[PDB]
């Protein structure tokens, strides 16, 4: 029963008459859909959970479908947002639609059969519907006293300084009747999505039964929190060009004890026994699994093997193994960076990376042999680096003590 | 001279935005105005000529008037001050109330008086093809759901959600106000008018046309039809005869008839004040109700419907029911009286029970012989009578009268 595996994981926060859609599943193959709307260049960790969720259902033989809200993401989802949004251009809008289907398409399967994936975007239906027609056929559904006791807007309806307009007000029909026309169009049954979607899907749900006579399911998963009380993946984004695939790895290798169980049975599609298994012998390493699975699945086995090559060479000193692409992750956000000019003394650059105060000083700590020069020790403080020092012309690891890492980048 | 403090004094206005810049404009030289009518019915009722009057006393100052008819709005549905959630009514419906709006109000502005002359406008020509994205976007920022749930045009509906309000309905203002940013760009319409309960949707539209045309525009609202005792009469003949329409005025209350006066007529104030003072010191019951009567009605429904409605009144309260057409009757079995259908071949006395002018046929027999019922204007004393083929006027029409005052039209079938 998938309903109960999602519930055994702790992947349902809220489920609409559940007893019925395990009896569905149960049955056969369904369609279900998720959305995603553009607002950047790239998703996060976050959006993550439900896109997991689809192949989760698609393994399961079931038929996922993954909207990206060219039409929605002109309108802005004001879901427990305590701020109006500044509108987006279409141009702008469009950019991220191609980039985000883009970076969807790999986690579903679009050549399996049936089941096969299916790629939506809401601007098909709502980008030339007339505005007489949006108010009579879906407008007339809505209660405004229904709308304004929705949760996801209750903060914005107490004061106009933190109010909300009819544009982002109207986002709930946009949303509820996406999940009519996905009816519609290709059977779809189900809706998911985090926690804080919950009244866009149920009111998806009621429009679907006022429009096409038909009756359909809502399944929220929880909004992933820490047990620290701190806002999780405070960002980490899917987009290696946004955070290198050794920052995501090194990200879920911090992972705190009372969150990486939690993480792994959200992340990955290790079985819940496996998982249980490993909280009893830990208790007798598993940020290192979390790890491993999560950069596998986001960044390939390439982004993985980067990943760990630049982590050992960093823990270790040996930087040989490294490719000039390790370094271009290093400088991105890897290590802390500074661009220098070709003749910079050791001294200079020591200040000039602030990884130390004064020349002065910079001196005293390159005799004290505490600074290492792409992992090998140089302990004369009137040193000029060669022309060998400088990695693919371009790249000079400085170490002081253990574990201060500044990369030089030559100009 | 000045046209807002002349319609101040006729008690014509309830609210007014920059009473002073609007005065300037007016001064400066005509300007372009509109008012709105939506096709919720096939005619417009006395409610809706307020402000379609207002309309012909800024055209006589030497103004634009606008007459808008709600092709686009009356699929929506306007929720100001209104109880209940109004049923969506279907597009070949409101086109067909749209052409018999249009039509019905076009006698009432000049269309040919040179710069000046009327426009009949329709929102369905901007709204019929505009996307939803468009509207949400380039309209929809500009209002905050906060101010809006919070307007008492609508925030009533908003106590209990069995007599709630959809998003249809919550949606209406900001069509309006569009409305006003189209007439102003395409027409150079600087002022909106309408009753009271249109103040919200005005303002929404003065709002707006600052924020997509950057222009200043103003609103002006007539006052509702209240009575000073604290108590529908439409414009199509088909619906109120012009008979029962001049009976209305005449009934007037004494306290409301100058006001009505001022409300419903082209009568300069100087002359409404001299019949209010004439009333007042005659040392007899007022004739401003005769006045107001006969005004509105040669307004409404032409020279031929007041004298129409004026023979009906002579006729009923005379007897003599000679110089009454066909058209006349047809107009008392619409409304004018009291009507009975009924089976030819019919007793005096059992036509009594049936119009309800008596409550059974025994009782009938009393008030017959105490010589108190009439056919047609003349007596009829013998309690057993029939009625004769002659007096089924045009072969279909009886008109009985107990006492002086109760009537009702029998329909032969
Ligand atoms: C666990 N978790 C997070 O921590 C953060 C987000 N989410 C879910 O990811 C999905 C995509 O997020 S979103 O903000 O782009 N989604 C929306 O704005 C939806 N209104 C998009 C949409 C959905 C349906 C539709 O027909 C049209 C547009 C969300 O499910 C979010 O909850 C997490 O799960
Ligand atoms: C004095 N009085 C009344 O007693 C009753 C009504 N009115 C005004 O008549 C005008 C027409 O009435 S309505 O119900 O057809 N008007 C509306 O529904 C507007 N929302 C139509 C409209 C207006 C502008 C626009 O851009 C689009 C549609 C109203 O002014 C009403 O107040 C009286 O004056
Ligand atoms: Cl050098």
């Amino acid at each position: 029963n998938l309903i109960k595996q999602l519930q055994e994981r702790g992947l349902v926060a809220q489920v609409t008459d559940e007893e019925a859609l395990a009896e569905r599943l149960a049955q056969g193959p369904i369609a279900l859909y998720c959305g995603f709307d553009p607002t950047a260049d790239s998703l996060h960790l976050g959006h993550l959970v439900p896109l997991l969720c689809l192949k989760r259902f698609q393994q399961a033989g079931h038929k996922p479908v993954a909207l990206v809200g060219g039409a929605t993401g002109l309108i802005g989802d004001p879901s427990f947002k305590a701020a109006e949004r500044k509108l987006n251009t279409e141009e702008t809008v469009q950019e991220w639609v191609d980039k985000i289907r883009k970076q969807v398409a790999p986690f579903l399967d679009f050549d399996c059969g049936e089941n096969s994936a299916i790629a939506a975007n809401n601007y098909d239906w709502f980008g030339n519907m007339n505005v007489l027609t949006f108010l009579r056929d879906i407008g007339k559904h809505f209660s405004v006293n229904q709308m304004i006791n929705k949760e996801a807007v209750k903060q914005r309806l107490n004061r106009e300084d933190q109010g909300i307009s009819f544009t982002e007000f109207s986002y709930n029909l946009l949303q509820g009747y996406d999940f009519a026309c996905l009816n519609k169009q290709y059977g779809v049954v189900l809706q998911i999505g985090g926690s804080d979607q919950w009244g866009n899907i149920t009111s998806g749900i009621d429009l679907t039964r006022r429009l096409h006579q038909n009756q359909v399911f809502g399944l929220t998963v929880p909004l992933i929190t820490k047990a620290d009380g701190t806002k999780f993946g405070k960002a980490v984004w899917l987009d290696p060009k946004k955070t290198s695939p050794y920052k995501f790895y090194q990200f879920w290798i911090n992972t705190a004890d009372a969150d990486v169980y939690r993480f792994l049975k959200f992340f990955t599609f290790m079985s819940i026994e496996e998982i249980n298994a490993l909280e009893e012998e830990d208790k007798n390493r598993a940020q290192y699994v979390l790890a491993e699975q999560v950069t596998r699945l986001v960044h390939g086995e390439e982004g993985l093997q980067a990943a760990k090559r630049i982590t050992e060479c960093l823990f270790s000193g040996s930087l040989s193994a490294l490719s000039e692409a390790d370094f271009e992750q290093l400088a991105q956000d890897g290590v802390p960076m500074v661009e220098m000019e070709k003749g910079a003394d050791l001294m200079q650059a020591l200040v000039d990376s602030e990884l130390q105060p004064s020349r002065g000083q910079a001196r005293k700590t390159i005799a004290s042999n505490a600074i290492t020069i792409n992992g090998e020790k140089q302990s004369d403080p009137e040193y000029f680096f060669k022309e060998e020092e400088r990695l693919f012309g371009r790249f000079t690891l400085l170490r002081r003590g253990k574990k201060n890492y500044c990369l030089i980048c030559w100009k």
